[PDB]
């Protein structure tokens, strides 16, 4: 979502 493929 916000860091890494997150």
């Amino acid at each position: 979502k916000k860091w890494w493929k997150f």
